[PDB]
């Protein structure tokens, strides 16, 4: 599913991401924009053989199991395929674990490089929330 901006903001808010670990909703929408272009089915294979999955491009080296990333962990205790669903529950629950692990949203390189320090409120501007 390719979400619209405001639609994703509302869903992320229903799923408890607004101000989660202190990160306002716009940070999460911005991250999703630049990680996946709001496409829940986005995948990206990395040169190390791990793969990134879903709206927030969560990586199989640490967070989910895809059966083809040797020596990896599955710290979110999910199949990576769950991160591709039109329902964002699995991606949100895993993202909550990732953002709590020490480095905040810097865990998403695209967030650090394209959202951090910017007017992220613009991503939710005008949306019915
Ligand atoms: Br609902
Ligand atoms: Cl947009
Ligand atoms: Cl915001
Ligand atoms: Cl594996
Ligand atoms: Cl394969
Ligand atoms: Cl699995
Ligand atoms: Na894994
Ligand atoms: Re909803
Ligand atoms: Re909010
Ligand atoms: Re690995
Ligand atoms: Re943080
Ligand atoms: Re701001
Ligand atoms: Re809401």
């Amino acid at each position: 599913k390719v979400f619209g901006r405001c639609e994703l903001a509302a869903a992320m808010k229903r799923h408890g991401l607004d101000n989660y670990r202190g990160y306002s909703l716009g940070n999460w929408v911005c991250a999703a924009k630049f990680e996946s272009n709001f496409n829940t089915q986005a995948t990206n294979r990395n040169t190390d053989g791990s793969t990134d999955y879903g709206i927030l491009q969560i990586n199989s080296r640490w967070w989910c199991n895809d059966g083809r990333t040797p020596g990896s962990r599955n710290l979110c205790n999910i199949p990576c395929s769950a991160l591709l669903s039109s329902d964002i529950t699995a991606s949100v629950n895993c993202a909550k674990k990732i953002v709590s692990d020490g480095n905040g949203m810097n865990a998403w390189v695209a967030w650090r490089n394209r959202c951090k320090g910017t007017d992220v409120q613009a991503w939710i501007r005008g949306c019915r929330l």
